């Protein structure tokens, strides 16, 4: 048949680590992109599945790769929760700072979704504090706005070290 790349997205939003091995042993692209843009490397990290992020990572899936949306696997990650899947895309060389459609990165959804240690990992491996959005807004004024007052000390402390 062809549908290597389809099942492969599936797969891995599905976390079927096994299907994963088996379609790529059959020769499917790590790279392939949904209708979304989004590829089995966003899929797995939007879902949780740690365990193929890191085996996609070691396999060639590109760690920087922007969907229609302009969201990195990091993004995803981050503005999930998902702190494992964060730390493994950061040591894979996941641009901390990338920047989607509205001019969000990674530490401006974190702070709006009060992932705290997402937040403080983010800030470790070089996250800018200053940070504009399209809308002129910082993390710190986005936990702010999302009633999250521990990441906005954090993130206010955070700008007194810069």
């Amino acid at each position: 048949g062809s549908d290597l790349g389809k099942k492969l997205l599936e797969a891995a939003r599905a976390g079927q680590d096994d299907e994963v091995r088996i379609l790529m042993a059959n020769g499917a692209d790590v790279n392939a992109e949904d209708w979304m843009g989004a590829t089995p490397l966003h899929l797995a990290a939007q879902s949780g599945h740690l365990e193929i992020v890191e085996v996609l990572l070691k396999t060639g899936a590109d760690v920087n790769a922007h969907d229609a949306f302009g969201w990195t696997p990091l993004h995803l990650a981050a503005s999930q929760g998902h702190l494992e899947i964060v730390e493994v895309l950061l040591k894979a060389g996941a641009d901390v700072n990338a920047t989607d459609m509205v001019g969000r990165t990674p530490l401006h959804l974190a702070a709006r979704r009060g992932h705290l240690e997402i937040v403080e990992v983010l800030l470790k491996h070089g996250a800018d504090v200053n940070a504009q959005d399209k809308f002129g807004k910082t993390p710190f004024d986005l936990a702010i706005d999302n009633g999250n007052e521990d990441i906005a000390e954090v993130l206010q402390k955070a700008a007194k070290l810069n």
